[PDB]
């Protein structure tokens, strides 16, 4: 039968004490959720390790083997009456050869049976109760150094059952405690792989990059001349005479098939040292033609004989290049002495040993010499595994249309890389391309809100990736993950697991050239193109005019960060630590350190500059008033309260609760780590800031707009308010007739916002994402102290305690290279940041300065409206501006005119437009409707009626 | 994080319309051409004269597609979230509303307005009476016309105005380029090659040559993404300009001395460009 | 640890749990008024108890 | 300019002057990556400034 | 003479034009922008000794 393992099997990784920490590892685990065998005595398969599991006592050990005979060693296990008993002999299934022994002194019993580097492990949990679901660990008990090959195994004496462990990679969890409480298999889904990868549990909404994808080939190609002929190394090796070395003769070898094996596996030659190659490697290989050297030379000149040597063979005789590819055999079985100059190299002039040097042309023309290998078949439009004429590589192959002059072999790039090649048989020329790779994508609606994926393949055409995927030739080879019957080409790439909508909405999740993603409806993820507004028609007229006739008062918010959080670091104790020797081998690089401090710290003076730039713009400090109602105007919820503890004011009270933020070594009584990292604390507290924006508002509903520019200047605050009705361009009766109403508006928006802050909708996420980025470069910066770079270990303690000092350099020269590098990525980064922070500060700053002490005129520079006023409030690393603006609501349609004509004189009105009643002609202004009579008083003279272009006949008052 | 920045540039420049005004069926008010402008429907694209002629002006290997074919390299480019035809018909409702509402929809919903009694508001807006609109409007309309016809004459002309655009594309090309070309050094190995290493050598040599060349590989990606990272905060810069100007020139009316173009400011009008906007 | 830094340990003859930390580093800075003015100084031992 | 990294001196000219051609390659290409690193560091710094 | 020369090869595969770099400034100008066609301005090609 068949069962199914969820989430069972894990055990222990290794004997190391870890606790609040998600660890990620790799070795052989059971997968989630794969198959299991219920036996309810074959002999079973130990592939490369099982998961044998017993729900009840019929079961009391095993016999693990090879051949489960008395001609090979196998290890039994077995509980007898409180002794457990293993033994290592040669069996009838008595004991002919042995070498180990162990003798020491329902239910749900669990072991996991693993055999590496002839070491047994055996680990083993227990849980009280079909295989149940659930998830257990499992500790160790012991490993066996019995070095016997285990394919078989047995059960003694039925209900247990059987899984098969494979190298995958979990993400374990480990408790405040040290126990394992949570895992996740990062190759069971897409969304598993995300969670691996974000290194968390929790997944908010969106797009992700995880992986890159690959498709494997399916195919071997190899294509090498046709040559049948063995190859006359007897007549240049095994021959009677040689000429001196002042004479030496020069052999061409080609049009062969060179074994080369019959020099090597000899110990016939005294030296055989190659440049250039290596041995091994000649049987693949293959060369235009070799040429051959033969002559006879002294017993200590045979040194002589190298590529950059001196002497009177070396300079007289015979000379190699530097360059040198091909290789000398010398054996054990006359010269030049006077000459004016050198030679040139491969020229000549016209104990004993017998020496014989090898030179390769390496593919300029046709390969005559190539070694014994077998060829079949071209393989074109799949990707395959190509070897022409020894050159390796992998890719697809199809017909080209380029013209090779009879001289050329292949083709090149600008990046050296051979894009076509000649067939040594057919003499057909072939292009090459790469296999489909790039990156992957998952787009996910929360795993809050569910656990489906959708997974987008990024820059490729796809009916390759499914017939990849239905083939099973992908890299990223998700076990549980079908492709479905939704597939959809995008010009990012293309989507498997979202459904294409043909009804727009605004932009969700940006997936890319006008297609986005949603969560709609039951539910499932969506695939639209993006609406870019919503529709409207205005009517074009050349006599017609809309004016308003009512007002709404609006109050929004604009969140800006100002700073972020100062940092230092110990170079000595980041790179070396408590170690002398890393000291002094690290004095060898000048003055890094002393520049990297330097640079920290001018970023963190910067942070606190950025801070008074903003904030303390006020040179006097207004005290809060005891009553907090002007007019009608309840300021209550923006000014501090005296009868709570804290200096903030309500909305600041909800703005600090509402972001949420270390363990590096800041003091906050406060400890320190060994990585040596910190972070200092600001020259503003946060009561010195919320005193400073405390005084703003204070000296804003007292004074007004006068303390910005000299000195503060009392004032009522309808009086104030009508004054900014003016600045707007709308008279003071406007106000001083409806102030209730205004009142109210102000005070409705201002609870609005109140309780659109305590709803929990994020707002304030820019200064999250600046909290955020800090948080993961530090997080960078840790986490690369555990690579060691080349190095045996990433400790220098171990390296220090288990070496001696000669080879404790090399390897502590290796990590300090590396850490350095990581330090430097580190420091440039954050001064890029640091430029950024800057320019957000300075924006900041002139928008206390313009917006808050004044009346901007600006369009949207501090709102969406006609700006009144502004406050500022205080959150933490930045400030939320709350503009109050004025907005026009309900319209009319009228008939207008540009002048009117009374007595042969055209009228113009003074400030405002003509507009018709419905019954007769009155003037009034843009931004409200309050009409008046036309009169002298507001209309000027200039002309006659007889060129303005659409002129009316209307009587003026006097 | 560089790519997923400049899709937010292009957002905060031109979406800044909450409604799209569809153009109107007469681009004639009370005198002014708008014809250069505004979209034709009797064309099969949705850019307007001048738009096309800026589109023509600028003149912009690695993978990349619109068949999808790759490269050795590794190298691609990726598309962008807003296409050539949605930036278009921002453009376009935009030049509608200006020419029908005036300046009243940035700050609330759009009222229609006539447009000479609009340009009268313009013009004692700089400090001078409207009868000096209403009665030389003809004259008005005229210069106007006559300036929208030198604007076409002079870019049809093939003078380099859009010189910065070009060189955006030139610095981008150029980066990549140098990028693809340190893939032929060799850093002290025997060659720049993986595979004539690979297959000429033995496992304990090719350890040390293949360090050697992922050493100064590494080395020049890291100096890409670092050149990459500045030159997105001067593109982010000029962006966040742009807005700026397109809130306080094209949705008003600024007193800034010399802020939107020389002179004192009446009206303005934005076009797209090659990733770009160019002011009129 | 997370850097790979060994912080506990077991005694092998007690068998009692030990915490390792490290004793005290950080920089220093010195506060001066201009050696013209003066040449006393205060002296800041950055984040120690 | 005056750091060896790990050279046996600082100084090209001496390096030339009193060693072979095959050690001298070793300890001029220590300087050179030395050299290297620190003119990039210049111009990096100087591009954000 | 040993020189350095900048080879035009055809769409086809045949070199087709070529300039000796070491002829005049101009030569010398075309091989390092790598192209036939020169703009206007002021341009750094090398260094003198
Ligand atoms: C014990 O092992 C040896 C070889 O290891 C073998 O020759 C011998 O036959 C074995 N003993 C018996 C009794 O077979
Ligand atoms: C060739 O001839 C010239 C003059 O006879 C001589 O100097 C030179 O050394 C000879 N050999 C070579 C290899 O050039
Ligand atoms: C090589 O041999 C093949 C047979 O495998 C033959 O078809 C082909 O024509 C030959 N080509 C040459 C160039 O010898
Ligand atoms: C303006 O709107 C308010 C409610 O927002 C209403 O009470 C008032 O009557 C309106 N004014 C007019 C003239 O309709
Ligand atoms: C001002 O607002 C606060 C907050 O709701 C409220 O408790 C207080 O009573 C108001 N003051 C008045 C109505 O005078
Ligand atoms: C015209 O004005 C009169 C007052 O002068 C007003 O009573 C009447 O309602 C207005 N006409 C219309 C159509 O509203
Ligand atoms: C507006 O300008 C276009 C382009 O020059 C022209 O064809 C059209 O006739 C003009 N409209 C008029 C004159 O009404
Ligand atoms: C390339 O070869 C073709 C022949 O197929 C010839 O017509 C053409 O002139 C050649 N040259 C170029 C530049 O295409």
């Amino acid at each position: 039968t068949q069962h199914t393992s969820s989430m069972r099997g894990v055990y222990y990784p290794d004997e190391i004490f870890r606790s609040d920490t998600l660890y990620l590892t790799q070795d052989l685990f059971l997968p989630f959720y794969s198959n299991v065998t219920g036996f309810h005595n074959p002999v079973i398969p130990f592939k490369d390790g099982i998961y044998f599991a017993a729900t009840e006592n019929v079961v009391r050990g095993w016999v693990f083997g090879s051949t489960m005979n008395n001609k090979s060693q196998s290890v039994i296990i077995i509980n007898n009456s409180t002794n457990v008993v293993i033994r290592a002999c040669n069996f009838e299934l008595n004991a002919f050869n042995c070498t180990f022994e162990y003798i020491s002194d329902k239910h749900l019993r669990e072991f996991v049976f693993k055999n590496k580097d002839g070491f047994l492990y055996v680990y083993k949990g227990y849980q009280p109760i079909d295989l149940p679901s659930g998830f257990n660990t499992l500790k160790p008990i012991f490993k066996l150094p019995l070095g016997i090959n285990i394919t078989n195994f047995r059960a003694i004496l039925a209900a247990y059952f059987v899984g098969y462990l494979k190298p995958t990679t979990f993400m374990l969890k480990y408790d405040e405690n040290g126990t394992i409480t949570d895992a996740v298999d990062c190759s069971q889904n897409p969304l598993a792989e995300l969670k691996c990868s974000v290194k968390s549990f929790e997944i908010d909404k969106g797009i992700y990059q995880t992986s890159n994808f690959r498709v494997v080939p399916s195919g071997d190609v190899v294509r090498f001349p046709n040559i049948t002929n063995l190859c006359p190394f007897g007549e240049v090796f095994n021959a009677t005479k040689f000429p001196s070395v002042y004479a030496w003769e020069r052999k061409k070898i080609s049009n062969c098939v060179a074994d080369y094996s019959v020099l090597y596996n000899s110990t016939f030659f005294s030296t055989f040292k190659c440049y250039g190659v290596s041995a091994t490697k000649l049987n693949d290989l293959c060369f235009s033609n070799v040429y051959a050297d033969s002559f006879v030379v002294k017993g200590d000149d045979v040194r002589q004989i190298a590529p950059g040597q001196t002497g009177v063979i070396a300079d007289y005789n015979y000379k190699l290049p530097d360059d040198f590819m091909g290789c000398v055999l010398a054996w054990n079985t006359k010269y030049r002495y006077l000459r004016h100059g050198k030679l040139r190299p491969f020229e000549r002039d016209i104990q004993p040993y017998r020496v014989v040097v090898l030179s390769f042309e390496l593919l300029n023309a046709p390969a005559t010499v190539c070694g014994p290998k077998l060829s079949t078949d071209l393989i074109k439009n799949q990707c395959v595994n190509f070897n022409f004429n020894g050159l390796t590589g992998t890719g697809v192959l199809t017909p080209s249309s380029k013209r090779f002059q009879p001289f050329q072999q292949f083709g090149r790039d600008v990046s050296d890389f051979t894009d076509s090649v000649r067939d040594p048989k057919t003499s057909e020329i072939l292009d090459i391309s790469p296999c489909s790779f790039g990156g992957v994508s998952v787009i996910t609606p929360g795993t809050n809100a569910s656990s489906e994926v959708a997974v987008l393949y990024q820059d490729v055409n796809c009916t390759d990736v499914s017939t990849a995927i239905h083939a099973d030739q992908l890299t990223p080879a998700w076990r549980i993950y079908s492709t479905g019957n939704n597939v959809f080409q995008t010009q990012a790439g293309c989507l498997i697991g979202a459904e294409h909508v043909d009804t727009s909405y605004e932009c969700d999740i940006p997936i890319g050239a006008g297609i986005c993603a949603s969560y709609h409806t039951q539910k499932s993820i969506v695939a639209y193109t993006m609406s870019l507004g919503a529709d409207s028609s205005i009517a074009y007229s050349n006599n017609t005019i809309a004016i308003p006739t009512n007002f709404s008062i609006s109050i929004t918010t604009e969140v800006m960060p100002v700073s972020m959080a100062k940092t230092s670091v110990d170079c000595n104790m980041y790179i070396c630590g408590d170690s002398t020797e890393c000291a002094n081998l690290l004095l060898q690089y000048g003055s890094f350190c002393t520049q990297l401090n330097r640079a920290l710290s001018g970023i963190a003076a910067e942070q606190d500059r950025n801070t008074r730039e903003v904030f303390a713009q006020v040179k006097q400090m207004y005290k809060t008033p005891t009553l907090k109602y002007f007019g009608g105007f309840n300021f209550s919820q923006i000014l501090p309260d005296p009868l709570k503890p804290t200096k903030r004011s309500f909305i600041e009270d909800l703005l600090f609760n509402k972001v949420t933020l270390k363990q590096y070594g800041e003091c906050l009584i406060c400890a320190q780590k060994f990585n040596g990292l910190t972070v200092l604390p600001p020259l503003l507290t946060d009561d010195m800031i919320a005193a400073y924006t405390a005084a703003l508002v204070s000296g804003t509903a007292t004074a007004g707009w006068t303390f910005g520019a000299g000195a503060a200047l009392q004032i009522p605050f309808a009086m104030q308010m009508a004054y900014r009705f003016n600045g707007i361009g709308v008279t003071q009766n406007v106000l001083y007739e409806n102030q209730k109403q205004i009142a109210n508006q102000f005070n409705k928006a201002i609870s609005q916002i109140q309780e659109s802050l305590t709803t929990t909708s994020t707002a304030l996420g820019k200064l999250q994402d600046v909290v955020n980025q800090n948080a993961q470069a530090l997080n960078t910066l840790v986490k690369q102290l555990s690579s060691n770079f080349g190095a045996i270990s990433s400790v220098l303690n171990d390296i220090l305690s288990r070496l001696d000092k000669v080879e404790a350099e090399v390897q502590i020269d290796r990590l300090i290279t590396g850490r350095l590098q990581s330090l430097q990525t580190y420091v440039t980064q954050q001064l890029i940041r640091a430029a950024e922070i800057r320019a957000s500060a300075n924006l900041a700053a002139t928008k206390m300065s313009e917006c808050v002490l004044g009346q901007s005129k600006r369009v949207d520079f501090c709102g969406k409206g006609y700006h009144l006023m502004s406050f500022p409030q205080a959150a933490p690393h930045g400030v939320v501006f709350l503009h109050v603006t004025y907005v026009p609501s309900q319209e009319r349609n009228f008939t207008t005119a540009p002048a009117i004509c009374h007595e042969g004189k055209a009228y113009f009105p003074r400030e405002g437009v003509f507009v018709f009643n419905g019954t007769s002609w009155f003037i009034t202004q843009r931004n409200f409707f309050s009409p008046q009579i036309i009169t002298t008083d507001n209309t000027f003279v200039s002309g006659n009626c007889d060129v303005v272009i659409g002129i009316i006949n209307n009587t003026v008052y006097d």
